[PDB]
């Protein structure tokens, strides 16, 4: 199954659609971040810190993030493309 997310940026606001929470936030912040422009390289989504580390790409949504249905918040600067 796949679980839904809400993104918001710069006042804006983007749900994701192809993978789920429980897939990894590089796999949905990197989705987020073609609507966005920032990446997760960045920055990263307000929610917890796993083993010290700032939610790193590998770790999954749900495990500190926040629910799917769930909207977070973008902290950051977009990157110059």
């Amino acid at each position: 199954m796949a679980l839904p997310i809400i993104v918001k940026w710069g006042g804006q606001e983007y749900s994701v659609t192809t993978l789920s929470e429980d897939d990894t936030v590089l796999d949905l912040k990197q989705f987020l971040k073609t609507l966005t422009g920032v990446l997760p390289e960045r920055q990263k989504l307000l929610g917890l810190k796993v083993k010290g580390k700032p939610a790193e790409n590998d770790v999954k949504l749900g495990a500190l993030k926040l629910k799917p249905n769930t909207k977070i918040m973008m902290m950051g600067t977009r990157e110059e493309s």
